[PDB]
């Protein structure tokens, strides 16, 4: 059978995204919109930052910017906790080591409102350099391809989620960013807790050529993967 939290995800949802956030005392406002489509594993996004410039390279904020997406093969959609979740939702935390430079930490709650996917988000970032690769702007806007691990934490009746992120710095280097994470339901209810797993993702960065304020348009799919 297909489960309530499955059926909420066979079409094309909207999706709704906001962001409060402040690194080393730069606040900061981001508003997104567009729709998933979880049976394509597809995510269409614009974000726009709402109180002017932001301070930090766009590129450092994408995977902050709803996991409930991912295409899971139908061999593992037991292991799908993100939509088991649902409609009631979870919580993600995450913390966020950028190689000698800051860490951002983010809370972000995820969850239905009516038709609308809704993920509210803070986030905190602390001890970055002031002409480091972040708060000095010397990243690339451009996005590598990488794995998500995923594995169950059962006495948080969630999962730990773990991978590095390398961000392609404008004199060719790279800018790794450590994550580490964990998800809980909001809900008493029953979830999905998975056998170790991945997603991979492939990601897209670009602009809207009619657009002046400052934003991103990002172009996502995601797919669960490592259980045959
Ligand atoms: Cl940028």
């Amino acid at each position: 059978m297909v489960s309530k939290g499955e059926e909420l995800f066979t079409g094309v949802v909207p999706i709704l995204v906001e962001l409060d956030g402040d690194v080393n005392g730069h606040k900061f406002s981001v508003s997104g919109e567009g729709e998933g489509d979880a049976t394509y594993g597809k995510l269409t996004l614009k974000f726009i930052c709402t109180t002017g410039k932001l301070p930090v390279p766009w590129p450092t904020l994408v995977t902050t910017f709803v996991q409930c997406f991912a295409r899971y093969p139908d061999h593992m959609r037991q292991h799908d906790f993100f939509k088991s979740a649902m409609p009631e939702g979870y919580v993600q935390e995450r913390t966020i080591f950028f190689k000698d430079d800051g860490n951002y930490k983010t809370r972000a709650e995820v969850k239905f409102e009516g038709d609308t996917l809704v993920n509210r988000i803070e986030l905190k970032g602390i001890d970055f350099k002031e002409d480091g690769n972040i708060l000095g702007h010397k990243l690339e806007y451009n996005y590598n391809s990488h794995n998500v691990y995923i594995m169950a934490d059962k006495q948080k009746n969630g999962i730990k989620v773990n991978f590095k992120i390398r961000h392609n710095i404008e004199d060719g280097s790279v800018q790794l960013a450590d994550h580490y994470q964990q998800n809980t339901p909001i809900g008493d209810g029953p979830v999905l807790l998975p056998d170790n797993h991945y997603l991979s993702y492939q990601s897209a960065l670009s602009k809207d050529p009619n657009e002046k304020r400052d934003h991103m348009v990002l172009l996502e799919f995601v797919t669960a993967a490592g259980i045959t």
